[PDB]
């Protein structure tokens, strides 16, 4: 029925094995159904089985008409948009995913300010910086009511791969227990509402004492401890992201990053998801190597490149330099070849 874990691997539609997928944060904010279906059709014919999307869109005032928004935080209250320019846009993504046999990872808030994020909650509820979000009872109450509304809305759908706490949560210089405690509380809350659906964190994978080279990502300065959080009983698999160019490390360092997380996942007895990765140049050679490493690493059960691209009714989808567009040479290297390789395992 719902997607699950089987040892260090994932199971989808009764098939247990390695899976390739991708990210499209923008799909739930499109307003044209044909574009959503165009994307889902292309993912299906590409063999990409997991699509990670943003399940949040937070604002502190109603946006100009026509702009999609999911939740408004104003006058000390949080209001959820269930209209045509609100959660009905995510509904179409979920429904199209069901039709096209695609499973979705849907997260509930951004650590970053894009689409509001924890900062929009802090603006409305009070405090300073994203870190106050985690321990604020009023913000956690609003965030949990949003979670409940979303989770219950799709309770009868088999297309949700996993509920994810947030995109890239960090707690700079915080004791690792702050995120540990918030992850435990939030994942328990989600499991109470939807016991059979997998839950994951959505973090970058920082804080790792297995085969550390002492570099920034392995250290604990961002408030994260990968092995400690992966032991939470209500977390089903670990997540790691990979951006050497943003972290000041080499491209080859990315393979060790994947290998080390695989070792931690094996030890925890749970799969790891390489949930985001990208570079803005030399896509095929660099990312192809990471893909090979992820596939061959015990403990790593799937990978999603950041990010998918397509030619929509409105022109090409977002290009942040990491985008790999359907039907291009880089797409053949990083999708057609990778999916073929996985199937030839
Ligand atoms: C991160 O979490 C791990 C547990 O997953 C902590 O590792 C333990 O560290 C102590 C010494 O500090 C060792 O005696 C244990 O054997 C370790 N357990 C392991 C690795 O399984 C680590 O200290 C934490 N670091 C933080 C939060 O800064
Ligand atoms: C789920 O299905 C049940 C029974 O078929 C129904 O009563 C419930 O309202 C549905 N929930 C939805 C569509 O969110
Ligand atoms: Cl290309």
């Amino acid at each position: 029925s719902f997607a699950s874990t089987s040892g260090l691997q994932f199971t989808i539609d009764g098939e247990t094995g390695y899976f390739a997928g991708t990210n499209s944060y923008w799909i739930g904010f499109l307003t044209d159904n044909a574009d959503v279906d165009l994307v889902m059709g292309h993912l299906k014919s590409s063999g990409l089985k997991i699509l990670r999307v943003w399940g949040f869109n937070d604002v502190t005032s109603q946006p100009s008409s026509g702009t999609v928004w999911y939740q408004l935080h104003q006058d000390g209250k949080s209001t959820i948009n269930t209209g045509a320019d609100g959660l009905q846009r995510l509904d179409y993504v979920v429904s199209s995913a069901e039709q096209h046999d695609i499973k979705l990872i849907i997260n509930f808030v951004n650590y970053w300010t894009d689409y509001g994020g924890m900062s929009a909650y802090v603006s409305a509820y009070g405090g300073s910086g994203e870190t106050d979000f985690y321990t604020s009872d009023t913000m956690q109450s609003a965030y949990q009511t949003y979670i409940k509304t979303v989770v219950e809305r799709y309770s009868n759908s088999s297309a949700v791969f996993a509920w994810e706490l947030a995109n890239e949560p960090r707690c700079p210089s915080c004791d690792t227990s702050v995120l540990y405690n918030w992850i435990e509380k939030t994942s328990k809350f989600i499991k109470g509402l939807d016991a059979d659906r997998m839950v994951c964190i959505g973090d970058e994978g920082f804080g790792l004492n297995i085969d550390s080279d002492g570099s920034y990502p392995y250290q604990f300065s961002e408030g994260l401890n990968f092995t400690m959080n992966l032991d939470i009983d209500t977390i089903d698999f670990g997540t790691l992201h990979l951006y050497p160019d943003s972290w000041g490390t080499s491209d080859d360092w990315g393979n060790g990053w994947i290998t080390a997380h695989g070792a931690a996942c094996k030890a925890a007895g749970k799969p790891c998801l390489l949930e985001e990765y990208g570079v803005t140049s030399n896509h095929c050679s660099v990312e192809g190597a990471w893909q090979k490493t992820a596939l061959s690493t015990t403990g790593v059960g799937a990978d999603l490149f950041w990010q998918y691209g397509d030619d929509l009714s409105t022109g090409k989808s977002p290009d942040d330099g990491n985008t790999i567009y359907y039907g291009t040479s880089d797409y053949q290297c990083l999708v057609t070849d990778h999916v073929a390789a996985i199937g030839s395992a």
